[PDB]
């Protein structure tokens, strides 16, 4: 569960929330595929409720109404199109997997779901599963509303009701069972792996027992003995009987402290400088490296305050940049979509608005000339400064960190082995200087300005001598105050 089942040489997974599948099939081989991306994120893909007020919000895809792989991104043939198209061009699928809950229990009942299958929250009844009120922690949970109050009760944390999401009983083999089978149906369609939505709000062995029933993954792409990625979403900043540690026997876990620190620290916020990022990692307080799944933002916290975020774009793509370049964790890259951001003070009161749509209809995602998207999708993943950090990665992949250079302040710098070197200006004030970038002598393209095209560069070139020592020069003003070069971006 702790390997990524990636094609040789690729380290990122991106998120292309609420994309339609047959959009990510064609995005898998027009650049995923040639640009070294691992795999993809996708937006659940089981059947949920369509939630008409406020219109259609993204949130309505994590209130499950069957497994039905029929959503506002596709339909079932769509969906096995698509994993077929990634795999065959060696980029992955790993499936937003909602399993410790269904639906809101206020939800009306009726067909407003998104394949039409018939609910009734009330009365417990989802016979496109089919659940019953027996399959519910209804009877199990302690709490006199029925929900979580409490988040120093490990135990009502497990079950009860998240805000009013009915609760699947998962201590149950009917109940593991019905996951199992959807996730199974995932997998022999050739899925590589699951983020597992919600993973607080279930108890580590309900988990291993479902995960215990799965196939191993699709023979045809995937050597024999393969097991799905797992990466559980458990967000713990510490101080709560619940902890990321309790999830590590059944795969990876986010790190949420990461972004949020990296956050405050390219804000420049609460004392942090960037010369601190020198014990980057485990020197944080962050779990260990080979069970963290990594990133700047996600989904849920770019529509709050503090997290970088596509709306910052120039401290985003430093951060990501930063992200990338270091070893710590597994990297997961943010692709979003833009939606009318009104602040009722310190209150995104359109954080709801879903996917850019037609009438409730997602959006195709259109792609311009100069590689950037249309129709609101921001498609950061096509950044070019963002673009070819996943590439950097892959170039230094096994590297260690070394070669660290700090003035103090916010102008940083630091190698990966033999493979890469990333130096950053976050000052108010020019950095220029001469560093030891531990790599052989040449002429290197910078990749964030640019990029190696023919034996030659379209942007900045490094100089580095015989004593793998190079001259840089990053203005404050710059508008992306960084540089970095690597082995492959040599002429
Ligand atoms: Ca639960
Ligand atoms: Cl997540």
């Amino acid at each position: 569960q702790y390997s990524s089942n990636t094609q040789q040489g690729r380290t990122s997974i991106v998120h292309l929330f609420e994309w339609r599948w047959v959009d990510i099939a064609l995005e898998c081989e027009r650049y995923l595929a040639p640009k070294g991306f691992g795999g993809v994120q996708v937006s659940p893909p089981n059947e949920n409720v369509a939630i008409h007020n406020p219109f259609r919000p993204w949130w309505e895809r994590y209130q499950p109404v069957s497994y039905k792989l029929c959503t506002r991104s596709g339909n079932e043939d769509e969906f096995r199109n698509m994993v077929t198209r990634c795999n065959n061009v060696g980029v992955r699928i790993y499936v937003d997997a909602v399993i410790n809950h269904m639906c809101g229990n206020a939800v009306s009942a009726g067909t407003s779901s998104t394949c039409g299958s018939y609910f009734n929250p009330g009365s417990r009844d989802f016979p496109a599963v089919p659940y019953s009120g027996w399959d519910f922690n209804d009877g199990k949970c302690k709490t006199g509303s029925g929900d979580i109050e409490n988040y120093n009760d490990a135990t009502q944390v497990r079950d009860c009701r998240l805000s009013g999401l009915l609760d699947l009983a998962l201590g149950k083999d009917y109940v593991r069972s019905k996951i199992a089978e959807y996730m199974n149906h995932l997998i022999d369609i050739g899925v590589a792996g699951f983020r597992i939505d919600a993973s607080k709000h279930m108890w580590p062995g309900d988990i291993k027992a479902i995960l215990d029933k799965l196939h191993n993954l699709n023979s045809n792409w995937f050597p024999e003995g393969s097991k799905p990625f797992i990466y559980q979403e458990v967000i713990d900043l510490g101080g709560e009987p619940i902890k990321s540690s309790d999830y590590f026997g059944n795969g990876r876990v986010t790190e949420f402290k990461y972004g949020a620190k990296l956050g405050t620290v390219i804000r420049k916020w609460n004392g942090e400088k960037m010369s601190y990022l020198k014990n980057w990692g485990e020197g944080w307080g962050f779990m260990p490296s080979d069970r963290a799944l990594v990133f700047v933002d996600n989904h849920d916290n770019q529509r709050g305050h503090s997290i970088l975020t596509f709306w910052d774009a120039r401290l985003y793509k430093m951060a990501v940049g930063f992200m990338l370049a270091h070893p710590y964790g597994f990297t997961r890259v943010m692709s979003s979509y833009r939606w009318p951001r009104y602040f009722e003070n310190g209150k995104d009161v359109n954080d709801w608005v879903g996917p850019p749509n037609d009438n409730g209809v997602t959006k195709e995602v259109t792609i311009n000339p100069d590689t950037t998207c249309g129709n609101d999708w921001v498609c950061e993943h096509r950044w070019r400064q963002i673009r070819n950090m996943v590439n950097f990665r892959n170039v230094v992949d096994g590297q260690p960190f070394t070669n660290w250079y700090d003035n103090g302040s916010n102008q940083v710098a630091f190698g990966r082995g033999n493979r890469g070197f990333i130096v950053f200006n976050n000052d108010d004030w020019t950095f220029s200087l001469t560093l030891q970038t531990g790599l052989p002598a040449g002429t290197y393209c910078d990749v964030i300005s640019g990029d190696k095209i023919n034996g030659n560069c379209t942007g900045i070139k490094i100089y580095v001598s015989d004593d793998g020592k190079a001259h840089f020069s990053i203005s404050n003003s710059a508008e992306d105050p960084f540089i970095a070069i690597h082995a492959e971006s040599k002429l």
